[PDB]
């Protein structure tokens, strides 16, 4: 039926509706460290999210997302291995059942608690639904969560879950400051990919951090609290909503850092 995380319409699955997913340039990847290439070329990351402008929070019934007002270059990522100006437009989460799972990209085989993924499309395109339509469309900043100390800044989101337990809620989100997500270090490896969920559009510049930022586990409780299905349906807790590393295949991972 409709594509989803389970046993009958999992990953696994995809590739019936979507055969992109068995493409070229498909997410997420493991990231070897060993393998991975510096380049002296790249650019530092230029993230200014200042003047961000939140407006909702939703659970679209794969994940939870939070909006922003993309109609001016108010939150903006520019630099690294980008060119132009591209908008964020909403950032979202991947987490497990367990600690030890949750993340889409690995380091090395290494699972993290959980990932954060901020989507910004490229301007030059006018429209995020053209830009998904082009290779150079999207930059998604992938952020991982360990647990350990909690996080500040993730409160406020952490806190009105409770009200979008179920798919197609949605609640007002105003005033969020997505720098209070962000690692102390920006430094970076990246490379060409896709999007990880259905239509697996490979339009994606991955840019994937270093430094895991630290959340506590009562946190990441909250986010396994949330349900994949609708009000009034039989409870599934939203769990383990990430896809598995895919072939890097004809791909090289560059990096920020030496
Ligand atoms: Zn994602």
């Amino acid at each position: 039926h409709h594509w989803g995380y389970g046993k009958h319409n999992g990953p696994e699955h995809w590739h019936k509706d979507f055969p992109i997913a068995k493409g070229e340039r498909q997410s997420p990847v493991d990231i070897d460290t060993h393998t991975a290439k510096y380049d002296p070329s790249l650019k530092p990351l230029s993230v200014s999210y200042d003047q961000a402008t939140s407006l909702r929070i939703l659970n679209d019934g794969h994940a939870f997302n939070v909006e922003f007002d993309d109609s001016q270059d108010k939150a903006v990522l520019k630099g690294g291995p980008l060119d132009g100006t591209y908008r964020l437009i909403q950032f979202h989460f991947h987490w497990g059942s367990l600690d030890g799972q949750g993340s889409e990209h690995t380091v090395d085989k290494k699972k993290y608690a959980a990932e954060l993924h901020l989507v910004h499309w490229n301007t030059k395109y006018g429209d995020f639904g053209k830009a998904v339509q082009q290779p150079d469309g999207l930059a998604v900043l992938g952020i991982f969560l360990k647990v350990g100390s909690a996080k500040p800044g993730l409160q406020k989101v952490v806190d009105v879950l409770d009200s979008i337990k179920t798919k197609g809620k949605s609640a007002d989100f105003t005033n969020f400051d997505p720098r209070g997500l962000l690692p102390e270090s920006l430094d970076y490896w990246t490379y060409p990919g896709s999007l990880t969920t259905p239509p697996l559009l490979e339009c994606v510049t991955w840019i994937v951090l270093k430094e895991p930022i630290s959340v506590s586990s009562e946190q990441v409780l909250k986010f396994r609290k949330l349900n994949f299905n609708g009000e009034g349906e039989p409870e599934e807790l939203m769990v383990d909503n990430w896809r598995p590393a895919q072939p890097l295949k004809n791909r090289q991972i560059k990096a920020s850092f030496k």
